[PDB]
């Protein structure tokens, strides 16, 4: 379909004139600011404390003072860092939240773009095709409701695994070549890293939904009993909004203690293997080593972020 | 050859705006299942002990 094509131009004009990331990319000083921000958050576990961030930013400013054409300050690093950080918060690029600072989704996308723009390592690896093949293999074998097809698929899979077991019993096994392992490690890192990319879009979904709820209530005459069911209706509405729905299923899976613990153990043994150190620098390996911890804590943070809207029912209903 | 094709630059630029509001999402239980399965595969392959 192509009827929307007329409207898409207006949509893109909107995005250009308002969206944070795009506006950032158009600034005369875009690369310097984006690089500074990238470096700042490149070391984060979670939201960084305001003063830790201030120190790091002031130090980084010192490193780039030689770029004098941009009116970069040359006599006061802490004041400059504070001014710039305040401005960036004004740019809707980072959040005045809980004494810490987090990367707005706009910053996430701008980082992904520019960091994926120059001459670099590509977004893929030689192992991507194998992963896609396995994923399609599972997607088809599970979408197919014909039980006959499913049982036949299992009959052949079990035979393949039986071949493998017999081969190993006879004393023959196979392992990855070094560079093959390098590519697989890079593939793992590329995949798992994307899991973090959308938490703070779900956060914004909750924020916008809650602000829309409170905004529509400007009809002070509204029969307040509606919220007795709207308490469930908001949850249902966001449980079909792909953000909240997918995040809820993600939590449902994230609660499988055995699977997450096993995946962490496997990640540990993978990072231990020598090839790991070659595929990734120490920073990336440290990031991946505790990844499960990061996901757990970020999900819990987003939960306690939606928490604000949860109590809003009584704040709306009651008076006295 | 008389035809026209989009350079990689334009491909990436398109991928940028399309990753704005109308973007697709990856923080998914599906993605986690993929990563879990494929990490199992990677570990088992890297294990040399028969």
């Amino acid at each position: 379909m192509e009827e929307n094509t007329r409207q898409r131009t207006e949509n893109y004009i909107s995005a250009k004139n308002q969206h944070p990331a795009w506006i950032l990319l158009a600034t005369r000083r875009a690369p310097l600011v984006l690089s500074a921000l990238k470096t700042l958050f490149e070391k984060s576990h979670d939201g960084i404390p305001l003063e830790e961030a201030i120190q790091s930013l002031s130090s980084i400013l010192i490193e780039h003072v030689s770029q004098e054409q941009y009116d970069i300050n040359q006599d006061n690093p802490f004041l400059q860092a504070s001014r710039e950080l305040r401005e960036w918060i004004k740019r809707r690029l980072i959040v005045e939240r809980d004494g810490r600072i987090f990367a707005t989704d706009a910053l996430e996308v701008a980082i992904t773009f520019v960091e994926s723009l120059d001459n670099r390592f590509m977004t893929s690896t030689a192992s991507r095709l194998s992963t896609v093949q396995r994923e399609i293999e599972n997607l088809e074998t599970r979408l197919n409701p014909n039980p006959a097809n499913r049982v036949a698929t299992l009959r052949r899979r079990i035979s393949e695994l039986e071949r493998e077991l017999q081969e190993a019993e006879a004393g023959h096994i196979e392992v990855l070549e070094t560079h093959q392992a390098v590519e697989h490690i890079r593939d793992v890192y590329n995949l798992a890293s994307s899991l973090r990319a959308d938490f703070r879009r779900v956060e914004d979904s909750w924020r916008e939904a809650d602000r829309a709820l409170r905004q529509s209530i400007i009809g002070e005459q509204y029969h307040r009993g509606d919220i007795v069911e709207r308490l469930l209706n908001d949850q249902d509405a966001l449980l079909n909004t792909p953000e909240g729905r997918v995040f809820d299923s993600f939590q449902q899976q994230l609660r499988q203690s055995s699977e997450l613990k096993a995946m962490s153990e496997r990640l540990r043994v993978i990072l231990s293997h020598p090839s790991a150190s070659d595929a990734l620098n120490r920073l990336q390996r440290h990031d991946l080593r505790w990844l499960v911890k990061r996901l757990v804590d970020e999900s819990q943070t987003v939960l306690q972020a939606r928490a604000r809207s949860e109590r809003d029912v009584r704040g709306f209903m009651k008076t006295g």
